């Protein structure tokens, strides 16, 4: 026990000499902010790097990237003693080389290409024999620090000379810096952190654990759609650990003749408890152990059970853990997702906006973007891109900028210019064309994700908001008040009224506020599910809002599923309606227990909404959403032209003025259909003054500026003129007249 | 390390224990049982220990010597299976401790045991506690084991199994995943599993000239086994482990934090009353994530490098109740769509009003159970067969659950929902298991909740007329409740708010033919309903509840719950406010003087009562109340002409 002795974990920046600790350790150790240290670490190796203040990280951890871990020797979970050195003094000369791996290809003047810019900035430390990655010309370069002066500790500086006319140096023994880790892996923060507290605690202490007595999980199974991870996960935590790692593949199993899957099957297992701590990763499991209802064979049968004994044998273990992958958990043999087998199943589901974003980074820090790249955009125009498409869209840019630049460069030429890989700047264009080339591959998957819309994006509707935050908000972020008060809440809700009027952004609004995750599901969506034949489908929804807690389930479109036995449906014969409906009142009268779980509903037919999911635990809070009035389309309007360039001489109380009986939907159209005939007057002006060049081309040009388009009155009026209604006074009668006798329908009545 | 004041310490400080050389105890804790081995005693073998005597535990560890493991699974390891390990140890223990008793009788036991219930629930545990206390030979038949095993080799096995189980008499022969080796010739497709199958029923039968040989499988549910399996000197007793009730969870939580020194304040009732739905395998992996969570927190004291933790440090480590809370946050249950027997904790103070339906409750299902001698000598049967009828939010189900906590007999309750989503009906067989489970637990009471959308009458009141999942389960309902009258102490309680739909058949006799109407609560009714659920609430004086149940016409319990969990949402609001404003106040001037009158005692004001009630609102319109005052004399009449 020392106060310099830390346990080292991931950091956030990816420079190679910047290492963050606790200002609390810091001040214990009386350590300056930005100075120089040395962390020494297993076996003999020690390194030079420069502190700096991270309250994020624990007191009794340091944060480094895996650069200095490597020239550590020193994995995830292992501990480093940290003294003060700030006599470190400026080298007058360096003598670096590169690796002949890493370096294999490119040759050139290595030297300005990748070391120049990173040293010329910046006073970085550097040790005799640790090698620092350089990234960029779409490759990463490992260079190793043959020599330093004055010692093997040195500061370089602009004035420090550097050497690099020397020839490849070998690997020796040294790790591949460009191997899978936690930093390779983007969109998957909670999970890899279930993951890491899992693997790394057992794996680096196996003798802590042996000890204690208590039996840790050793079955995982990461289920998720195809190139979420899953494989790269295994890979970074495998590599993040040192544990043997032994990649089972479902189809090499499967290849090899009779008898010999099983054998192979036995010697991975037994080599595993040979090389203990060790990690055995099936990936496509659900070809090797497929449904017994599917199979129709006995060599898979005999592989399954061959599976099975092995994972059972496994309880009499030497610190062995099992990570299997597979698409989904359906096409599992059940008998693998039980006690001592795969019991902890991760899913590695498609990343959110900030998680292609994330990949999106990870994929492009090897290439030099050009300036208005926004990796923003791209992020928020990919949705449903799991993180292989993303990798696949960033490669076709990178193609893209190489063939657009071949004609510079003679294709014959064996190794090209290192200057020139570095000065290929992807363009914003490149990344348009392959978005535009590019499809989704998730697109069909159930999303979970935290919404963009907030409280200002929807107008009106106040007391709806305070109902909405005394029903949900308080139960969610404040639970501990209500079991105080002696009883537990109402997690049912059902929005009812006419169309457009925001239910959905609503319930993305209490969402986003309660920073829950929100499920959207849509009747159409549980219809096609084979017509309500595949059932279990349902009841996958369910289960993630389980995982996902706290969530907000949203059931839009209840008007075509809920539909009232008989009365209310329109298909006597269509039992995927009563199925559907049966299936959700099962899982909602399941729900109830997991307190951190709200289903909210939406139904713009509540004449026609069985009454069973008005009963209590149930879709019992009705919450009737009228249409806006005055003041509510003032707000409306004022929420849609939001982020749009709008005249002056609009008088947007007048437009909320009259205008009775008009939906936030209608409202929109309003705005969509005067911007379109803005945009006609424009292209009208632009070719107007497109013709007028052409008659006289020697014209003075009048650059004033480009012309700033705005909504003008006209616009609007003509909107206006094409403009209609989408809720007859009908239609509001009757709904006033359901707002007091939609709940008087479980008992008599429906008809 | 300090292995004395570790253990034995506390073992011995409080209490005298006597001590005999040669005997071994066992000390929990640490997440471990340690078993101390006395070597030597004073002045004689037998002494008594004291807390001025002498302890000596400086030597080295102790070789076994063909002592037993104090650890191995036994009865005491087996909670929320009383009744279940009852019946097994009646069958088992008898023959094999006394098998030359039971030879010379010349009456023959049963052999065939099958244990069935959902994964987690035990099985394997309890046939290693069997064979441990009794100490027969047991040999633990793995069904993938044997599937993997190339084809001649499955059956060589089979027969070796038996064969040495027939050397070792007395005997026990425990096959793991029966289904495997034995499933439905329906599913399998395969030549080899067929002969397995026959195998293992041709070896079955030969163990009618057995040598006190008991055959003891186990399986997820019986109808994943071949039905051959199933019959006379085959597997002829099955016992259901299902899963615990809430008692049956508590135990098991005990169980597996026996080990480990709790801290205070963790209610291990709380986790129990929170783990509806939680086989045995998920609360002893909760009560593991929990221990390695507090493992982790206290990590960091302890260097990581040391190979064995100090002993005093491991019996220092304290299980918090935030840690159980963040388990079972993170875990989910397992065991939650089984039909679920146990005894409800609803009773007759939970009701309010409803008087005269309980008479004739206690009258009908109570006086049969319990005094049901009386009712043989007065000379005819009852009717095992009720019906609930009225408008919604009236008690029916909370009067179901009262009168079967009442008798202290089981509660099963299914809803058509739950009997539809059944592959759509397609899956009748589940139908006959509910049934045959309230045959298993009689008494048992086996309540039907919303029989509107199943017993619908065929195409007056039936919404689907392509729709045969109705139909059918109406059918199926009707052909068992016919099969179920024989069966003296199951009890058919059904429930509708749509008495005019209901199919007339389930009204004839034998079937759901004592109709019950419960009508919406009068202003006593109100009053006593406002009483239970404020029950276990803070409320204030000022609140005049008899004011609260004057008027208030035409409102169902539900309606009034409803109002009180408005009120109560509103005084949260009010607290959060009130505690915000608290916050600003010490932000604007850190340094006042600091209030401590304790914790604001929250009550529920008059003014949310005024406000739950101006938003508020009837449940059941006046036109509902006297159409079924209408059906209160015209229901009955529907097997008859009728139901137009
Ligand atoms: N979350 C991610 N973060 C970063 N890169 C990713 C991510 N997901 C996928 N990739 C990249 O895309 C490649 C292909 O996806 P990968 O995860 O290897 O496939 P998989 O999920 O194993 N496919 P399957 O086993 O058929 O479901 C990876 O090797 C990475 O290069
Ligand atoms: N209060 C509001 N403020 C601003 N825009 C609104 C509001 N209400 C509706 N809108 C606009 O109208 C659109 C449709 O509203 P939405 O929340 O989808 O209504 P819905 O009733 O769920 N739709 P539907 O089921 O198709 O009748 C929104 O996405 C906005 O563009
Ligand atoms: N009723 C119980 N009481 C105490 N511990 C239990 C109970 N049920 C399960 N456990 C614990 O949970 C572990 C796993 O359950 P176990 O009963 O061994 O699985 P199983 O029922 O044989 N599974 P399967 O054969 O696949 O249906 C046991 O070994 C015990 O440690
Ligand atoms: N007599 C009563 N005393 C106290 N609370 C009651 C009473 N009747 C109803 N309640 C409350 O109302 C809830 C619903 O009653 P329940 O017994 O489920 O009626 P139901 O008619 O079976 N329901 P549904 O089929 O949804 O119309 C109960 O759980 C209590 O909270
Ligand atoms: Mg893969
Ligand atoms: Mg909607
Ligand atoms: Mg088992
Ligand atoms: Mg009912």
């Amino acid at each position: 026990k020392s106060p310099n002795r830390l346990v080292v974990d991931e950091a956030i920046n990816d420079d190679n000499s910047v290492v963050s600790l606790h200002p609390a350790t810091m001040e214990k150790l009386q350590l300056f902010r930005g100075d120089t240290i040395l962390i020494k670490g297993k076996k003999r190796k020690d390194t030079v790097c420069i502190a700096l203040a991270d309250e994020t990280c624990e007191e009794p951890k340091i944060r480094m990237n895996k650069v200095v871990r490597s020239n550590l020797r020193v994995r995830l979970g292992d501990v480093i003693s940290v003294h003060q050195c700030p006599d470190v003094k400026y080298g007058k000369r360096v003598h670096i080389l590169p690796v002949d791996d890493t370096v294999e290809g490119v040759t050139g003047n290595l030297f300005d290409a990748y070391l120049k810019p990173y040293f010329l900035e910046a006073y970085r430390p550097v040790r005799k024999g640790d090698l620092f990655l350089v990234r960029g010309g779409m490759r990463s370069v490992e260079f190793k620090v043959i020599e330093t002066d004055p010692a093997e500790y040195c500061v370089v500086a602009p004035d420090t000379e550097i050497f690099c006319e020397g020839e490849p140096v070998k690997r020796e023994d040294e790790e591949r810096l460009d191997d899978v880790g936690y930093d390779d892996v983007g969109g998957v923060r909670k999970q890899m952190a279930q993951i890491r507290e899992l693997v790394e605690l057992p794996l680096r202490h196996p003798q802590l654990f042996k000890s204690i007595g208590v039996k840790p999980p050793k079955g995982i199974l990461l289920y998720g759609p195809p190139g979420s991870g899953k494989t790269l996960i295994a890979r970074a935590v495998a590599n993040e650990t040192g544990a043997f790692f032994f990649c089972i593949n479902g189809p090499e199993i499967m290849s090899k003749l009779a008898g010999e899957s099983e054998s192979n099957l036995r010697k991975a297992f037994e080599e595993a408890e040979k090389n203990a701590p060790s990690i055995i990763f099936i990936d496509e499991i659900d070809s090797i152990a497929p449904k017994r209802e599917k199979t129709n064979g006995e060599v898979e049968r005999r592989i399954v059970s061959q599976l099975l004994t092995l994972m059972d044998g496994l309880k009499s273990r030497a610190h062995v853990i099992v990570m299997g992958a597979t698409n989904r958990p359906n096409s599992i043999d059940p008998a693998l997702r039980r006690f001592g087998r795969f019991d902890r199943e991760i899913d590695i589901g498609v990343p959110d906006e900030i998680g292609r974003l994330e990949v999106l980074r990870i994929h492009t820090k090897n290439m030099k973007l050009a300036e208005d790249v926004d990796l923003e955009r791209i992020s928020k125009d990919t949705h449903g891109y799991v993180g292989a498409d993303l990798a696949a869209l960033c490669t076709e840019a990178a193609l893209q900028c190489i063939r657009e630049k071949m004609d510079v460069i003679d294709l014959e030429d064996d190794s090209i210019d290192a200057e020139i890989l570095n000065s290929m700047a992807v363009t914003n264009e490149h990344f348009h064309t392959a978005l535009g080339n590019s499809n989704p591959s998730a697109l069909r998957e159930t999303v979970v994700e935290v919404p963009n819309v907030s409280w200002n994006d929807i107008g009106g509707l106040e007391n709806v908001k305070r109902e909405l935050q005394e029903t949900v908000q308080y139960p969610v972020e404040h639970p501990e008040k209500f079991e105080k008060f002696g009883m537990s809440p109402s997690k049912g809700v059902l929005f009812y009224g006419p169309p457009g009027c925001g239910k959905t952004l609503l319930a993305k609004a209490i969402a986003n506020e309660c920073q829950a995750n929100f499920i959207s599901v849509k009747g159409p969506e549980l219809l096609t599910m084979w017509f309500g034949e595949s059932e279990a489908n349902v009841r996958e929804i369910f289960d993630k809002a389980r995982q996902s807690a706290p969530c907000v389930l949203f059931f839009d479109e209840l008007d075509s599923i809920a539909t009232q036995r008989g009365g209310g449906s329109g298909g006597d014969g269509g039992g995927a309606a009563d199925r559907v409906l049966n299936q959700l009142l099962t899982e909602m009268d399941g729900m109830n227990a997991k307190k951190t779980v709200f289903i909210i509903g939406a139904t713009n037919r509540p004449d026609i909404i069985d009454s069973a999911l008005l009963r209590p635990g149930r879709l019992d809070q009705l919450i009737y959403i009228p249409l806006p009035d005055e003041d509510s389309r003032l707000n409306i309007f004022k929420a849609a032209l939001r982020k749009s360039p709008i005249a002056k001489d609009v008088d947007i109380g007048a437009l909320a003025k009259y205008t009775q009986g008009f939906s936030g939907a209608d409202i929109t159209e309003i705005c969509q259909r005067a911007c379109k005939y803005a945009i006609r007057e424009n292209i009208e002006k632009d070719i107007e003054k497109e013709k007028r060049r052409s008659e006289n081309p020697e014209a003075m040009e009048e650059d004033g500026v480009d012309e700033v388009s705005e909504i003008k009155a006209a616009h609007f009026e003509e909107s206006m003129k094409y403009a209609r209604r989408s809720v007859s006074d009908a239609d509001i009668r009757k709904y006033q007249a359901f707002a007091q006798t939609l709940q008087q329908s479980r008992g008599f009545g429906s008809e």
